[PDB]
């Protein structure tokens, strides 16, 4: 009868989730800012309780978790950030908007891109704007040379989510701890194909809304008992 | 120096404006804390200080100090630990009440000796204190002993419940090499300096710690400092 609530962050400044932001380390907007205060205010408003707290190393997730922990007065609250639960890795096209991809690489590949569960763009090059930003940021400093991406298919991302909701998440649903998560659209993605057994084709069409409370109901095995439902008012819902 | 360690004590909470004691009731910071907690981080900005892992207490003025530093400095994605050991002082009965009702309820002889007092506690907080269920039934300590979760404290009482948390947690994380940043309270803060600088109970009764400034050590491999701490900022 346990309960799991998962949170996407919303919009990032200079309509960076329109540009691939991936592993860019953008921050919210003052909008994603406004949403993710209604997701908490929900969260209060429903009287939900956590024990501890998961997301990724990316500011915008981050600042998402704390906007809801303020909002919900559970700041003293554990939290545990991982790069596992990272945005896709958008490779090369990271930073560029949807004209600019299409300029550069030409329709039918992007067609390609969009409709494929394995194959990644290209990889984000030494002349890439974000290229010494992201792979030498201190953050990842740890990561191993095959453990860094320089791009990413849907497949790999979730690939590394999972070992960490595995090793990490899972034992402490099962202790019975009252978890949340707050991440992003492909790596909540990774969980959510997981919990509901899921194809490749209907994962790759589940467009998850940001800012609302994603509520989950799972039984002693961690199958959900029902589908997931959102926290809100009527007609956010 | 082989290490380097950074200390933050929070700025005005939202009691501090009302006089009132706080100790473990959960007050947020004033619009002034905060402001002074982003000048800290920015004092640390400016410094070019990098950290690879924080401790702080569980209330939020000292959290929120710490959420406002680690945005400053742009190392939101550190990971950070909050333990009740860092808590401020357990102010017991006191808890609520301002200076003019403390000094009425019990004299001003017996606040000064309170006030100056290194093991004399205040009196405790009983079932039928305003806070009582808002403190010591907080689901926040639930995982704590009988003997643990205070009633008050002295000064001694805080330091004796912080310096574990120091010996334990944080010294490993130091000699592995690991620079720390700790945002915390007066009095758990007091503890730590404490321990560090071998001071007498009357030196300690005597510091007074800045807020919402950076307070830095440089540490040998044993953990004592070879120069007085320093204060960072304009
Ligand atoms: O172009 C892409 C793309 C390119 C390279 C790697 C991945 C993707 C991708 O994942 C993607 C794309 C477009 C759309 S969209 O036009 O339908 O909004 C998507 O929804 C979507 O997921
Ligand atoms: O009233 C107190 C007090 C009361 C009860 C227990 C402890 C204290 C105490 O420790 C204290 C006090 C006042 C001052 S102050 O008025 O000089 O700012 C202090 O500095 C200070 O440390
Ligand atoms: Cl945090």
């Amino acid at each position: 009868a346990y309960k799991l609530v998962l949170i996407r962050h919303g919009e990032s400044a200079w309509n960076l989730e329109n540009r691939f932001s991936g592993w860019y380390d953008a921050d919210l907007s003052p909008a994603g800012h406004e949403e993710a205060k209604r997701g908490g205010q929900a969260l209060r408003d429903a009287g939900y309780e956590f024990d501890i707290c998961f997301t990724s190393v990316q500011k915008r997730a981050i600042r998402t978790l704390w906007t809801v922990l303020d909002a919900i007065d559970q700041m003293w609250l554990p939290v545990v950030r991982t790069w596992r639960l990272n945005e896709r890795h958008y490779g090369g096209l990271t930073g560029l908007n949807k004209a600019e991809t299409a300029a550069k690489h030409g329709e039918a590949q992007v067609k390609i891109w969009r409709r494929s569960y394995d194959v990644p763009p290209p990889p984000m090059e030494p002349d890439h704007p974000f290229y010494s930003n992201i792979s030498k940021d201190r953050r990842y400093a740890d990561l191993t040379e095959d453990q860094l991406p320089s791009c990413e298919s849907l497949k790999d991302t979730i690939a590394r989510a999972l070992p960490f909701w595995n090793e990490e998440i899972v034992p402490q649903i099962k202790e019975g701890k009252r978890v949340l998560i707050a991440a992003h659209g492909n790596s909540l993605r990774g969980i959510v194909k997981h919990l509901e057994g899921l194809s490749e084709e209907a994962i790759m069409e589940l467009n998850l809304p940001t800012g609302i409370p994603i509520v989950y109901e799972l039984d002693k095995n961690l199958k959900p008992i029902k589908p997931m439902q959102f926290l809100g008012d009527e007609e956010t819902v």
